[PDB]
């Protein structure tokens, strides 16, 4: 049964099993129970077919014999649509189980007691510094006083911006099933388990696996953006909402342990969450002003609902009858004006007596939270509400105030100790999540603002903004930014795009400012791009204009950014507007699509240095907002070192980073990982501003510059100049099929990365590194040693290589070869072959530079997790390849096996969507 | 209370206590029991005094408040002779207990599961590569086949040469008490202990601690024969059994890399040797008779050890199935068999022929017994009627019947049984032979010159001593092919000359398997080596010992390459050495001449240069490592030290000194013994296939520049300051070490390296180890600020530099300039105090540059387990340093009076206290330079 499955799994991953290494055991137990379920639901025959696919794939992952892929292919292409769907569902579900098991292993893996002190320790969760160890290094090694460390942390802000799962927003219900599977699993391994508890936990585990597997409706319609946002907010309930105060309490403990005798102030804004879900409309016209309004109200509804749903518990605890005057007076006020009758609440449904004074205060907070929640709900569903302003909270201060009053009163009556329990936790939740637990960024591309302004200029009869030079655009924008009359009259002609863009500003002017964060400009190139958005916000008389944040994407745009920023910072109107602060966004995957990932990485390092210097010179504080695709978006320990690798002064007390949708599950799904994620963000941010990495040696810059010219040239000659690259890309990847659910340049970065990730080839991540390495080594043999010294000694270089190496570990060029054979026409097959030759050569240079014989010999726990997933992913790759063939070629047919599954009109496109989601869930983050 | 003692001890060593860290607990429990014993034996009052000394010292080691040293001084200087002795005995004893506890902690400390692969992992026992990990790295990272690894190990030799404890050879009896204390302690922490077992182990622990404490007789120095026998105790305690346990681990590791045979039982992978009774350099008590006696003692012990385990093997070898070959031999022995009682413990009647293996092994036992008794009669009576064919005279004769037993088992289907105790016994025989240590002789070059000068002058042909090096060579080569003997019966001989000649006579008379190398101390020249070769020829020694120069001073090291080249160019010599040469280096020796920094670097270069010269002449070179190097540290640091050696300087043959003050740590506890053998074997194997990086040219250049400056600073202080010697005699117990004995001392230059290192170790100042590093670092950094980074990169990246700094850093951690200051104040005359002060200023500056180069804020932040061990011993050593300081004042200064407390101890001068403090301080400091 179990032992035999353990046996097969163990062959896949040799390693040195101590007591805390249970990952293979976990996976065996889950696969075993899932196979019983499949047999039950679908029959022994189907179960055996799954087992056979698994076996062939595991054998292929052993020796990589192409024959095993062919057999696997023969089996899978012989299945009818019904059986295909069951098999893709099965293998997708096994990937999710394996991920949950891995999360449990990471959570309980033992910490290394004596850390070597090298920066490399910060790349691995077993060795990284926790917040206290970070405090102690800063005190003992950098000679900071405890007070200086405390004071910097109090002024620090970490902002985490959640973006949508590129493929599969996981619904709340299923998430909760996944959590209970993970728990049953952990409890099965609890010390001293009685046999009956074990028997019952076992049957509970079986049941939860099945419930999750059978949560599988294939819903005709794409998910609406409102549903995608709500799905994307599920992690707050599952872990983050409680996780924040647990981490802030660990900060209190750590402070205490370095001799600071106060708690971290409950209202220091150390942690802030934001979102792009319903705010980013770049290249996405489904994101309408109505969508943006709805996700603001949803965020407000959920936030007030989360406070409301925990206030009764706090009321129960706050039974104390000793209070100070201030609160006594307020309680007697509320008590006198108090309703004689039933409130339809679970717990305190009769009038609260005045000898329960804290309950009287908190009872009023509950009524306000309830009304705040209901208003938002009526605004969403009915389009408005008769609930008035003084019945709800419109600012966070109104909510904090009575809580602070409870706190002071307890402190004044001798009960400080009690105040620092749930009350303190609640205060911290209010201060972190406010009235909208995420602030929403708006994003739209620069050309849309140009178009809007052009419609205005031409209607005014003064010419065409689009025809104007950069100087003229600046001049006219600054004149109108101090203009005395509005720009927009009621008969301005508006195309649908122009209207859609203006109406977004209208929503911004109408909704409360605490709903919003930054206004990000995609494809920004110039000063005027930023002033353009400033003028539209001024025209709509927005009381608190959103800060305007350019996103410079292409290499050329990155090179022009410094002069653009310098010109902004020189303009009095703008300096006055921004009040000493500017945020700029970089997009790793964006820049990498333009120039190759190697050159984007190096150019982004340089551009950040240059912008930081320009900000200093102008006395402006700069925040760099990290978009997706960087070493800082990996999650887990690698994020810790990535943060510490940043160029000096680029953090300076304020971190803003994207948490990519495909990473959210690993970062925040399990509560220990959620805690350790918050911790490494806060610790690294703190450390970096007081302990910058080494700046590179001049020889290293020069070689980096030389390598970038070559990397870019290789990347661009393959991707942009080879006239048949596009055609090869459309055949070898599922790119076209993903898109229906101006070349690569007008293809967006997520489909670019995603399409090549699906085939296990990952061209967007590594292409260009090979030529860079080879050219450097061949120009001068000494460069091999220089590169190895950079890997060992230069944190930027180290993390940049490690991310590529992880992506190689998820790669398998045999999958791409099978796709070439099935999908690509014969005359392009040599092209596909030469790319595979570049992959191999590039991987081998990287290995040589890293000093590794094998992929990830640095990080065997990460390699182990990747290897355990591989057979499942491989089965899905093969299923997908033959599915694409059938879909593309209505005359491709094979003899079909009699239907295998029992029960007791889905098509090919349904099977495809299942493979694509499962493969993406197994690959998680790459480029 | 136990808990209160735990509390005090815990304050001394903050750290991050997981379950395997019990060292503080062990020390508390031992101190608590020893205190009960003191109260019992000597009264509550004396117990309270000891406690109070301990408390004051522990507080002082916490915050280093001078006030605590003063109070400790006031208390100790108020004690009479009788109480002083009890106190010094008490604190010495506690140091031994602490060392035993630390051993147990190192033995059970958890291994790190995932090693980073950096060479720095090989400096630490928790991270170093075991023999299998070593095999795997060679296979998977250096692309050796399993067969190539197996073949290199089969041809490898590791030879460990045991030297005398410089201060206190520990007697067998006490050693065994220490072992039992260590076991009681381990068993008290066994998982699932019943309360009665715990109560009984407790009482056993108490009893052993007392037995060891009361083994404390204080008149005569120990004879060199008794020192050798003391020095051999570790074979019985651990090494005898440890060797086959390690060789069986090699079998297991081989199997795990796909080699399906055992390591051959007769591959000479491990060899032990000795200097005890063989080294007479500066020591006229080591006579020819001494040397003869230690050879016979080694023979007696070895045959006794085989004898004392043969009956056990006979009992097991009950099997009745044997092959023809053994059957025939058994029936032979059975027919010629004695009808009557043998006075043995087990097989006292005639052995029947259906027990064939017993018949074979019965005859081996008789031979072993006779071999042992011959040696004993030769020692006690001066000769023996026991004839040659009644005993084993060659090891082959003992192997043969054991091999026959092995084959017969294999042939009858019992290979598996053969590979049990029989295999272990075969390995013991192959490793220890008929003399478990081979003895090196050592004598200084000038003695040979003196002997040959007597000969030339008696012959009327002039004076060898006056002759130039060229003329010496010419005459030596003529006589090395001479046709008549040199020495006539009327040669006039001074006692020294006679003593040196008669040593050669002992070498000619005894079996050659008793001996290893003839080491020449103070070697400088080709003729020095030929001189010894001529004397061996003159005595017609059938198997002459190989002649091994020890080049000591810097100038001698610089002249070594030309000396070796000349030797290797001479046909007579090439023919004599048959493709092999051994050369010795002495780290402490060279460091006394030129400062340790320059000696280290010069020794790196000289080894490189001699290796190259050997290759050119097609000679295999062995470098014999004398005391004081990073390779003499023991424990993990030894592993990285060995790997740090210049390329090709091991080449399959390691020969290193195991210093007497390190033997207890290396071999006393069976797990450490096993690990010691393992790291010597693993590192030696690895190095020949995986040399460290060779240094960058910039690094060599800076090393050269730094050496010039280091040597200059070391020599201006030690040799050019006209009052350094007078200061040294006041600030250290150097003179008293002399007049309470080897002999010890023409200034520092004629002072021997051990008394030099020892004297400054005693004051916790350690000048010999660090002096010169300071000027080297400062000059480098001030000449170019960039050198700081270069030096840090060398530390991080160049194993030689890393290990060289780590040893100095360990020594600073054992230092305390408060103790040296106290000695200055008590013992040094006022006009020399500024000198002492300026040395303390150099100490501080040198420490800080070292810390900066190593990237450490605090001493040993690299190695917290080592720091912890040193810190827990400090309070005991400090109490002894203070006691010693005031004792030396009283001994030296008839003016000094203090009011003495009424006698404290019950039951039921000064020189004795001093010897106790000197030995206890040395036992707590262990190895430094």
């Amino acid at each position: 049964k179990l032992a035999s499955i353990d046996a097969q799994l163990r062959l896949l991953v040799p390693g040195k099993v101590s007591e805390d290494d249970k990952l293979v055991e976990y996976d065996a137990l889950l696969l075993d129970k899932f196979l019983d379920i499949l047999q039950d639901l679908h029959g022994e025959d189907l179960k055996e077919a799954v087992q056979q696919c698994y076996e062939l794939s595991a054998e292929y992952e052993g020796k990589h014999d192409p024959k095993k892929l062919e057999e696997l292919g023969s089996l899978l292409t012989s299945l009818d649509t019904g059986d295909s769907i069951v098999i893709a569902k099965a293998f997708s579900h096994m990937l999710n189980l394996a991920n949950l098991a891995e999360e449990l292993q990471i959570a309980y893996r033992r910490r290394i007691k004596l850390k070597s002190g090298d920066f490399a320790d910060e790349a691995n969760a077993t060795t990284e510094s926790d917040i206290e160890e970070t405090f102690k290094r800063l005190v003992h090694k950098l000679n900071k006083s405890p007070e200086e460390v405390f004071d910097a942390l109090k002024n620090q802000t970490v902002e985490l911006v959640l973006t949508a799962h590129p493929t599969q927003s996981v619904r709340r219900s299923l998430l909760q099933k996944h959590g209970r599977i993970r728990n049953c699993l952990a409890q099965l391994y609890a010390k001293d388990i009685t046999p009956d508890d074990k028997q019952e936990l076992d049957e509970a585990l079986h049941r939860e696996i099945q419930a999750a597997f059978r949560t599988d409706e294939i819903r005709r319609t794409p998910p609406t953006p409102q549903d995608e946002m709500r799905a994307g907010m599920s992690y707050f309930h599952e872990t983050i909402w409680k996780g924040v105060p647990k981490f802030l309490r660990r900060v209190d403990t750590a402070l205490k342990n370095i001799g600071i005798n106060e708690r971290f102030p409950y209202n220091a804004p150390l942690i802030q969450f934001s979102s792009w879900m319903g705010g980013d409309r770049d290249g996405n016209p489904r994101v309408t002003p109505e969508v943006t309004r709805d996700v603001c109200l949803l965020a407000r509804m959920m936030t007030s609902n989360m406070y409301f749903s925990q206030i009764e518990d706090l009321m129960i605890e706050m039974s104390m009858w000793r209070c100070n005057s201030e609160l006594r007076v307020r309680a007697e006020e509320l008590y006198r004006t108090a309703r004689k009758d039933v409130k339809h609440y679970i717990e305190f449904w009769k009038r609260i007596p005045p000898n329960q004074p804290y309950r009287v205060i908190l009872g009023d907070v509950r009524d306000k939270l309830y009304n705040t929640r209901e208003r938002s709900r009526h605004l969403l569903v009915d389009g408005k509400s008769d609930i008035p302003d003084e019945a709800v909270y419109t600012n966070v201060e109104q909510l904090l105030e009575p809580l602070e009053l409870c706190y002071r009163s307890l402190c004044d009556c001798g009960d400080h100790v009690i105040a620092d329990g749930s009350l303190l936790d609640f205060l911290r939740q209010v201060s972190t999540f406010g009235l909208s637990l995420v602030k929403l960024d708006i994003r739209q591309e620069s050309d849309r603002h140009t178009e809007v302004l052009d419609a205005i200029t031409q209607h005014l009869g003064i010419g065409s903004y689009r025809e104007w030079s950069e100087e003229k655009r600046q001049e006219w924008l600054l004149a109108e930014l101090s203009g005395k009359r509005p720009l927009i009259g009621p008969d301005l002609p508006k195309t649908e795009e122009v209207k859609d863009c203006l109406d977004t500003f209208k929503v911004l002017a109408e909704l409360p400012s605490d709903c919003f964060g930054a206004y990000i400009i995609s494809m920004a190139t110039s000063t005027s791009d930023v002033l353009a958005v400033e003028l539209l916000q001024r025209e709509y008389h927005i009381k608190h204009p959103l800060r305007v944040v350019p996103l410079f994407e292409k290499l050329a745009d990155l090179e022009a950014a410094p002069a653009a920023m310098t010109r902004l910072f020189s303009m009095d109107w703008y300096r006055n507007r921004i009040d000493g602060k500017q945020e700029v966004m970089i997009g790793y995957s964006d820049s990498g699509k333009d120039a190759g990932r190697f050159s984007a990485a190096w150019q982004l390092y340089k551009t950040q240095e240059q912008i930081v210097k320009i900000a200093k010179e102008f006395g402006v504080k700069l925040v760099i907002f990290h978009g997706r695709g960087g070493t800082v978006g990996r999650g887990g320990g690698p994020t810790h070192l990535a943060l510490l690798s940043q160029p000096p002064d680029t953090i300076n007390g304020s971190l803003r980073v994207t948490v990519q949708g495909e990473v959210i599950e690993q970062s925040f799904g399990e509560e220990h990982l959620c805690f350790r994620t918050l911790q490494r963000f806060c610790a690294a941010t703190l450390e970096h501003g007081m302990n910058p990495p080494i700046s590179p040696r001049p020889e290293w810059r020069e070689l980096m510059d030389q390598m970038a010219v070559v990397a870019t040239e290789e990347y661009r000659s393959v991707v942009f100049k080879e006239p048949r690259f596009v055609e090869y890309f459309r055949l070898a990847t599922p790119e076209l099929e993903f898109g229906r659910k101006g070349g690569i340049e007008s293809l967006r970065a997520i489909p670019w990365i995603f399409s090549w990730t699906q085939t296990r080839f990952h061209l967007p991540v590594w292409l260009g590194f090979g030529a860079a390495f080879k050219h450097a080594i061949q120009k001068d043999s000494k460069n091999l040693q220089m590169l190895q010294e950079m890997y060992k000694t230069w944190p930027f270089f180290r993390v940049t290589i490690d991310l590529v190496e992880m992506v190689f570990a998820k790669g398998n060029p045999g999958i791409a070869a099978l796709n070439d054979k099935l999908l690509v026409s014969e005359d392009l097959r040599p092209f596909g072959e030469s790319l595979r030759a570049n992959y191999e050569e590039t991987k081998n240079y990287l290995l040589k530079i890293a000093g590794h014989k094998d992929l990830l010999e640095g990080d065997p726990y990460l390699k182990q997790g990747i290897r355990l997933r591989d057979p499942y992913i491989t089965t899905l790759n093969v299923c997908q390849a033959y599915t694409l063939k059938r879909i593309r070629d209505p005359n491709y047919h094979v003899t079909l096996r009699p239907h295998i599954s029992k029960e007791y009109a889905p098509g090919l496109e349904d099977t495809l969507i299942l493979t694509m989601k499962g493969i993406a869930a197994g690959m998680q983050n790459t480029g």
